[PDB]
Formats: structure tokens, C-alpha cells, sequence
């Protein structure tokens, strides 16, 4: 395993957002041309084992641990999000769950601040939204998914999302009901795994839904806000109620928030 390996994301110009938004309220539109300097992205979501190295080194106590609760999906114990006492990264469904059998799955119940701590510890940083989206698209222009426009290309599952009737029944057709190992499923064109689905991913940007069509260089998002941007969707997402496993999709949370479907990966200007 090299679950902290990074890949070089090439310098380029891309179309961020879309002129055919699927969730208009989220400011997926307008499409705009964005220039991104060459940089490095983690191939994988940060795993339990990798976060454990951080905690072992630093003694870091996550915000969920200090608060004493975190959000868990009802189906693995909105109305289906319950604040569970004692749910945190070591106990993803609450006090009597464990990570011992899933060391290579993405770390969960990490806040934005927790993610910034990790990435900086590791000689890295969070990606910007624009860097994240560019990387997600994996060298393809104006496609829905990292791999193209078909959800199951060649009849194959390419990401860990939901199959079945949400929230009652997750069939586990794609091989995983909950999270999957961070190295599951095919890589995209840049060598990134689970950039859509599995765990949601924090980015560095403050959230806004108001974007200009002006061309920008290495944009950082708005200078202020109350919520940070997360991307990519999760194992919970289904077309029937969600549809956020598209590179253009975007959602938000307050920086002290944590949940059983939200993780992160890091980026860096140069190799640490
Ligand atoms: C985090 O630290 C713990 C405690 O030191 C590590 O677990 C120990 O590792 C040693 C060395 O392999 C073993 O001999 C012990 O049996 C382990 N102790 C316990 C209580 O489990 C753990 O491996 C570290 N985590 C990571 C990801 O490196
Ligand atoms: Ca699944
Ligand atoms: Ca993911």
C-alpha cells in the first residue's frame, strides 16, 4: 500500500461548473474557464490507517470527539441523519462500532478543521474547489463523471454510490453498502480513486452560489463565508434524491461539521 501517494495533476485550462446544471440551487452554473497550475493530488481519500499515523504522531483530538457526537446515517445504526453520541472516526456508527476491520477505508467524522490539521501535518493542504473539480474531471471536457457520461460504462460499476430504494434498501450491487477501501474502483485519467462517491471530500473554499463567467487563474473562492465547499458525493448518493456524484456538483457544511459519509484528500504545490 502507498495510501499517501500523490499524483501530478498537469497544468491546464478547464471548464468548471456547467451550463446545464442538474441542481440549480447549488450554483453548478455558469460554466467558466479556469486555469490551474501544475500541482499534486492525493491518489486516494485519506484512510483510517493514514489518519491514525497523524493522531499517533500529534495526539490530535478531532472536533467530533470534543463535541461528543457526530452525524450518522440511520440505515447503518434530514430525518435519516441522526446526531449520535460517541460517533467519531474510530467509531463510525457510534460507540460500539470499530474501524479495526476497515483500516483501508476512508476516514470519516472529520471536520474541515480536522482535515486542514491532517493535510498540514503531512506537508500538504486541502485542494481548492477548482483544483478538486479539474482533478475529478480527469482530462475530459464537460462530462458528467470522471470517466464520461455513462454511469455504468461497459456495464461496470465505476464508483461507490447507492443502488436500490433510498433510504430503505441499499442493494450493495456495486460491492459496498457502506464505504469501500480507498483504492477500490478504477482510477480516472489522472490516477485518482473514488473522487466521486465513497466519502464526500472537503475543499479549502468558502461556499458561494454566485459565480462569474470571467476567466480566472488558480481561483480560491470567495474571501468570506460561513460554510466550506465539499465535493464528489458519497456511498449514500442515488439519482432519485441526490445526484451529487458528478464533478460539477457541489455542497457545503460549516467547518466544524462532521458526518459518517464525509472525508477528504490532500493536495500540494510540490512533493512533500
Ligand atoms: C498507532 O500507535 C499504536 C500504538 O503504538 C500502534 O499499535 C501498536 O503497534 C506496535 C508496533 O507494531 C505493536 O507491537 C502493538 O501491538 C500495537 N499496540 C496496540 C495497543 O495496538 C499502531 O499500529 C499505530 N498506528 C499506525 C497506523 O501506525
Ligand atoms: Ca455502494
Ligand atoms: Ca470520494
Amino acid at each position: 500500500l502507498a495510501h499517501s501517494k500523490m499524483v501530478p495533476i498537469p497544468a491546464g485550462v478547464f471548464t468548471m461548473g456547467t451550463d446545464d446544471p442538474q441542481i440549480k440551487q447549488d450554483g453548478e452554473a455558469p460554466a467558466r474557464r479556469v486555469t490551474i497550475d501544475a500541482f499534486y493530488m492525493d491518489a486516494y481519500e485519506v484512510s483510517n490507517t493514514e489518519f491514525e499515523k497523524f493522531v499517533n504522531s500529534t495526539g490530535y483530538l478531532t472536533e467530533a470527539e470534543k463535541f461528543g457526537d457526530s452525524f450518522v446515517f440511520e440505515g447503518m445504526l434530514a430525518p435519516w441523519w441522526l446526531p449520535v453520541k460517541g460517533a467519531n472516526w474510530r467509531h463510525p456508527e457510534g460507540p460500539d462500532s470499530t474501524i479495526l476491520h476497515r483500516p483501508d477505508h476512508p476516514v470519516l467524522h472529520v471536520s474541515w478543521n480536522d482535515a486542514v490539521a491532517y493535510c498540514t501535518w503531512a506537508g500538504k493542504r486541502l485542494p481548492t474547489e477548482a483544483e478538486w473539480e479539474y482533478s475529478c474531471r480527469g482530462g475530459l471536457h464537460n462530462r458528467l463523471f470522471p470517466w464520461g457520461n455513462k454511469l455504468q460504462p461497459k456495464g461496470q460499476h465505476y464508483a461507490n454510490i447507492w443502488q436500490g430504494e433510498f433510504p430503505v434498501t441499499n442493494t450493495g450491487e456495486d460491492g459496498f453498502q457502506g464505504t469501500a477501501p480507498v483504492d477500490a474502483f478504477p482510477p480516472n485519467g489522472y490516477g485518482l480513486y473514488n473522487i466521486v462517491g465513497n466519502a464526500w471530500e472537503w475543499t479549502s473554499d468558502w461556499w458561494t452560489v454566485h459565480h462569474s463567467v470571467e476567466e480566472t487563474l488558480n481561483p480560491k473562492g470567495p474571501p468570506s463565508g460561513k460554510d466550506r465547499v465539499k465535493k464528489g458525493g458519497s456511498y449514500m448518493c442515488h439519482r432519485s434524491y441526490c445526484y451529487r456524484y458528478r464533478c460539477a456538483a457541489r455542497s457545503q457544511n460549516t467547518p466544524d461539521s462532521s458526518a459518517s459519509n464525509l472525508g477528504f484528500r490532500c493536495a500540494a504545490d510540490r512533493l512533500p
